[PDB]
DNA sequence: TCTAAAGATCG
DNA sequence: ACGATCTTTAG
């Protein structure tokens, strides 16, 4: 089980075996909500189409892919004991928000991810990262994970776009795995959750397999009515919806 | 999920 | 300018 180099909310590392058991085979895997890319890192497709609405995330992945050695060397310098301080953190956060250099932002993004509060990724409406200091004992610099990501990324294209556009990229030899933001138990809207299912239905009718993961609720069972539903026991369970052609 | 402070929105 | 109520911000 390969780990992502990023902390990311809604990561699927603990559920990978269940996903891989129901994920269909194909030439290309399409992930409209790639996030930290835990599925991408733990599958074996010949090609990947990876997308996310987060532009900082997609830019970071491109930098790591194309400028691997350069990035690792620069990012490693921020993972020293000197930087594990509140005053230093908030200046690096300010430098990130004020930088117009994709490389420097990518370097700082990793620092903020592993030194920031609970590994959160939060912005304001002005597009500024505003997660406070995390106060960890000793943040781990994911060098091994970075190089492995770069290696696997050689067979992947990255796109910053919404799910509707990325799922439109899927062709006959594609398999689509969707890991949308969790459905509410009591921003990704309810309409977007439903629209995702409608796009999935359209895809499978063109003989393109789609696998969606979400919480197991009354709403998600309704949204994914036209799919074979598998319950994953994990109090709420996890749901896997497979649209098989 | 928390919240005090600042800004948004409408009549 | 006012008042009530969200909305946003960010530790
Ligand atoms: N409208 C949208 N279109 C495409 N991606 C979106 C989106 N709204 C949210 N997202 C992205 O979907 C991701 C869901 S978290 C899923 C993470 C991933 N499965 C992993 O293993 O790491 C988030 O990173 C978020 O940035």
């Amino acid at each position: 089980k390969n780990r992502a180099f990023l902390k990311w909310a809604g990561g699927k590392y603990p559920l990978l075996d269940d996903i891989k058991r129901h994920l269909p085979k194909g030439e290309c895997l399409v992930e409209p909500f790639v996030g930290a890319g835990s599925v991408f890192l733990n599958t074996d497709f010949s090609r990947y189409i990876l997308a996310d609405i987060n532009s900082d995330l997609i830019s970071l992945y491109n930098i790591v892919k194309m400028r691997t050695d350069e990035y690792v060397q620069a990012a490693r310098e921020l993972f020293v004991p000197e930087t594990n301080c509140a005053e230093v953190y908030y200046q690096f956060r300010e430098e990130f928000n004020k930088s117009q250099d994709p490389f420097r932002r990518a370097v700082l993004f990793l620092y903020l991810n592993r030194y920031g509060y609970n590994g959160l990724c939060r912005y304001n409406l002005r597009g500024e990262f505003n997660v406070p200091f995390g106060r960890y004992k000793k943040p781990y610099f994911p060098e091994a994970e970075l190089y492995h990501f770069a290696e696997k990324a050689q067979n992947a294209f990255f796109y910053c776009e919404s799910y509707a556009d990325s799922m439109a990229r899927a062709d006959d030899s594609s398999v689509v795995y969707c890991d949308p933001p969790y459905a509410p138990l009591s921003s990704f809207t309810l309409e977007q959750q439903a629209h995702l299912a409608e796009i999935a239905e359209g895809l499978v009718e063109r003989h393109i397999p789609v696998l969606i993961s979400n919480h197991d609720t009354m709403l998600t069972r309704e949204w994914y009515q036209r799919a074979k539903l598998h319950v994953v026991k994990v109090k709420v369970d996890e749901l896997l919806a497979l649209y098989k052609p």
